[PDB]
C-alpha cells in the first residue's frame, strides 16, 4: 500500500493511463498493430517530422504531394482512403500528433522499464509532488488566478479546480539558477494534453526539434505561456467525454521582453532581450498583481491593454531556452462544458 496522498495517487494513475494513450492513438487513426506503444522510435519520428516539413514546403508552392503524403504514412502507419496532406492545418495536426506520440512513448517506456506500483511509477517521474491544502492562502491565490483570468471569448466551458499540486522536478533548480535573478519573473500558465504529462514531468517543457515545420508557430519554436488561464486550458484538448485536464503554473524568467504585435519566427532574439511577449488587446489588470514567494502573479481580471493594432486577443509569452522555466504548480481542472 502506498504512503502517497490519494490526490497524488490519482494523478499518477491519470498520467500513466495506458487506455488514454491507446484512445488517443485510435483518434489519430494510427495503426496500433503496426505501430505499438513500445515500438515508437525516436529516429522514425524524427524522419516523420522532416517529411512533414517537405510536405509543407510542397503545399506552399499535386503528384509530388501525393508521394510525400504516402512516404509519411509508410513511416507512421495509419489505419484508414488516406487523406492527402495538402494544407497547413493538416500538416500542423500531424506535427502535433507526432509531439503527442513522442511523449506517449516516454510515458510507455517509463512504465515498462515489492513496492506499490503507484509508488514505483511516482519515483520514475523524478519529481517531488505535494498536495497544496485547499484551505491555504497559496490555494486561494491560485483559485483567484483561475477565476479572474478566464477570457470572455472562451465560453465553451467553466473551470473548476479539483487539486493543486506543488511540484519540484529533479535538476530544475540547478538548471534555472542562472535565470533565478533575471528581473521580470512571472508565474504563467502552460496547458497540454494529459497524455503528455509523464513526459513533461520527467523531462520538463521542451522546444520543438529543428526537423519540425515552423508553420503554426507564431513566434517561432519556443515554449509558450499565457497569463489568461483559458488561453492555456484550450491546449489541454479536453472534451465532454474526457473533461478533466492538467495545467501547469511555471515561474518564467522573462527579463527584457521583445514585445510583438504580429507573427515573427524568432531564430535568435535581439541581443539584450530574453523573451517574446505577444501583445494582446486584453491584459490582466496590473494593479491587481500579487507576489507569490518572490514571483509576480498577474491574477487581475482582464482589462484593455490599449493596444489596438495586434493579431492577438490576449498576451502570450515565449522563451527560447528550456532553462528559463521553473515549474511550480500542477492543477487538475474539471472543464464544465456548456
Ligand atoms: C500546440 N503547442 N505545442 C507547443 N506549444 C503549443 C501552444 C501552446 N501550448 N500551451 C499553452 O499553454 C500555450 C499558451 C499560449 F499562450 C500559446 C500557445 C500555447 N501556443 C503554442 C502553439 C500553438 C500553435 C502552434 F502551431 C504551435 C505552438
Amino acid at each position: 500500500k502506498s504512503k502517497l496522498p490519494k490526490p497524488v495517487q490519482d494523478l499518477i494513475k491519470m498520467i500513466f493511463d495506458v487506455e488514454s494513450m491507446k484512445k488517443a492513438m485510435v483518434e489519430y487513426e494510427i495503426d496500433l498493430q503496426k505501430m505499438p506503444l513500445g515500438k515508437l522510435s525516436k529516429r522514425q519520428i524524427q524522419a516523420a517530422y522532416s517529411i512533414l516539413s517537405e510536405v509543407q514546403q510542397a503545399v506552399s508552392q499535386d503528384s509530388q504531394i501525393l508521394d510525400l503524403s504516402n512516404r509519411f504514412y509508410t513511416l507512421i502507419p495509419h489505419d484508414f482512403k488516406p487523406p492527402l496532406l495538402n494544407n497547413a492545418d493538416s500538416v500542423q495536426a500531424k506535427v502535433e500528433m507526432l509531439d503527442n506520440l513522442l511523449d506517449i512513448e516516454v510515458a510507455y517506456s517509463l512504465l515498462r522499464g515489492s513496492k506499490d506500483p503507484i509508488d514505483v511509477n511516482y519515483e520514475k517521474l523524478k519529481t517531488d509532488i505535494k498536495v497544496v491544502d485547499r484551505d491555504s492562502e497559496e490555494a486561494e491565490i491560485i483559485r483567484k488566478y483561475v477565476k479572474n483570468t478566464h477570457a470572455t471569448t472562451h465560453n465553451a466551458y467553466d473551470l473548476e479546480v479539483i487539486d493543486i499540486f506543488k511540484i519540484e522536478r529533479e535538476g530544475e533548480c540547478q538548471r534555472y539558477k542562472p535565470f533565478k535573478q533575471l528581473h521580470n519573473r512571472r508565474l504563467l500558465w502552460h496547458g497540454s494534453r494529459t497524455t503528455n504529462f509523464a513526459g513533461i514531468l520527467s523531462q520538463g517543457l521542451r522546444i520543438a526539434p529543428p526537423e519540425a515545420p515552423v508553420t503554426g508557430y507564431m513566434f517561432g519554436k519556443g515554449i509558450y505561456f499565457a497569463d489568461m488561464v483559458s488561453k492555456s486550458a484550450n491546449y489541454c484538448h479536453t472534451s465532454q467525454g474526457d473533461p478533466i485536464g492538467l495545467i501547469l503554473l511555471g515561474e518564467v524568467a522573462l527579463g527584457n521582453m521583445y514585445e510583438l504585435k504580429h507573427a515573427s519566427h524568432i531564430s535568435k532574439l535581439p541581443k539584450g532581450k530574453h523573451s517574446v511577449k505577444g501583445l494582446g488587446k486584453t491584459t490582466p489588470d496590473p494593479s491587481a498583481n500579487i507576489s507569490l514567494d518572490g514571483v509576480d502573479v498577474p491574477l487581475g481580471t482582464g482589462i484593455s491593454s490599449g493596444v489596438n493594432d495586434t493579431s492577438l486577443l490576449y498576451n502570450e509569452y515565449i522563451v527560447y531556452d528550456i532553462a528559463q522555466v521553473n515549474l511550480k504548480y500542477l492543477l487538475k481542472l474539471k472543464f464544465n462544458f456548456k
